[PDB]
């Protein structure tokens, strides 16, 4: 069942969508060495309930313990904040945030270099959002999802990285995880033709080693096999009559915040 929004679904989309990119915004100033990943999800959470007057959609979701998910190098996804996890020179960290507001739900992440960036970071970091972002610029009414799958892939490969398997984009609306899911990799299985009024995420993780990745013994945290670093970053769009329009976008994003085909 794919939803297809109304224009006030829309409308309400738009603003879960600016109240998670801010909470990234935000964050920006505290993410430093010597902090703990279990302060940043706390400053989150405050932010979220008491100014922005929203909740988060993570906290209690299946059982998720906490507010947001951080995760550091090799940890894919679904990291744990923790206040024994302290952030070094050189770590890179992802932070992924979902808020509720009106019953609509905004997702979002991007990683954050810590103190003096490595090169491979800052590498990793920066193919992972160009991936992104080529993705955004296919999207329109008419494109089997499909190629965009394929596109990521290509393009992350051919930069010598990998892309993630297991997880990938989703629809989301009224529902956090909604139909479709958006694949990152080209897959014979994925048939699906965009039309306008879709709302979903593009979130490709990508690995500086090889593709297979863990789950921990917690349940929650993903990690590479080879422990290489891994990076993602997560935006929220919809699709409209000739492209798409990014619900998401925050103010250090380079892309233009509706895409136009014609
Ligand atoms: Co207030
Ligand atoms: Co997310
Ligand atoms: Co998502
Ligand atoms: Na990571």
């Amino acid at each position: 069942a794919i939803s297809i929004k109304t224009p006030e679904d829309i409308e309400k989309m738009r603003v879960a969508g600016r109240l998670a990119a801010e909470v990234l915004e935000m964050i920006e100033p505290y993410v430093k060495p010597g902090v703990s990943t279990g302060e940043l999800d706390r400053i989150c959470n405050d932010y979220i309930v008491n100014e922005q007057h929203a909740v988060s959609a993570c906290l209690g979701y299946h059982g998720y313990p906490k507010s947001v998910c951080i995760s550091i190098n090799e940890v894919v996804c679904h990291g744990i904040p923790d206040d024994a996890k302290l952030l070094k020179d050189g770590d890179i960290v992802n932070i992924d945030v979902t808020v509720i507001k009106d019953g609509f739900h905004g997702d979002t992440s991007k990683m954050f270099i810590v103190g003096k960036p490595t090169i491979m970071g800052e590498r990793l970091c920066r193919i992972t959002q160009e991936s992104l972002y080529l993705a955004l610029r296919m999207v329109k009414p008419g494109i089997n999802l499909r190629e965009i799958g394929a596109a990521i892939q290509k393009f992350v490969e051919a930069e010598g990285f990998s892309v993630v398997r297991e997880y990938c984009g989703h629809g989301i609306g009224q529902g956090f995880h909604e139909e479709p899911q958006v694949l990152h990799y080209d897959s014979r299985e994925t048939n699906v033709v965009l039309k306008p009024g879709m709302t979903f995420t593009i979130e490709p993780m990508v690995n500086a080693g090889k593709k297979e990745i863990r789950t921990m013994k917690d349940g929650w945290t993903v990690k590479t096999k080879d422990r290489s670093l891994s990076a993602q970053y997560e935006h929220t769009i919809v699709v409209t009559d000739n492209g798409c329009e990014i619900l998401t976008l925050r103010k250090d994003d380079t892309i233009p915040a509706i895409i136009s085909h014609d």
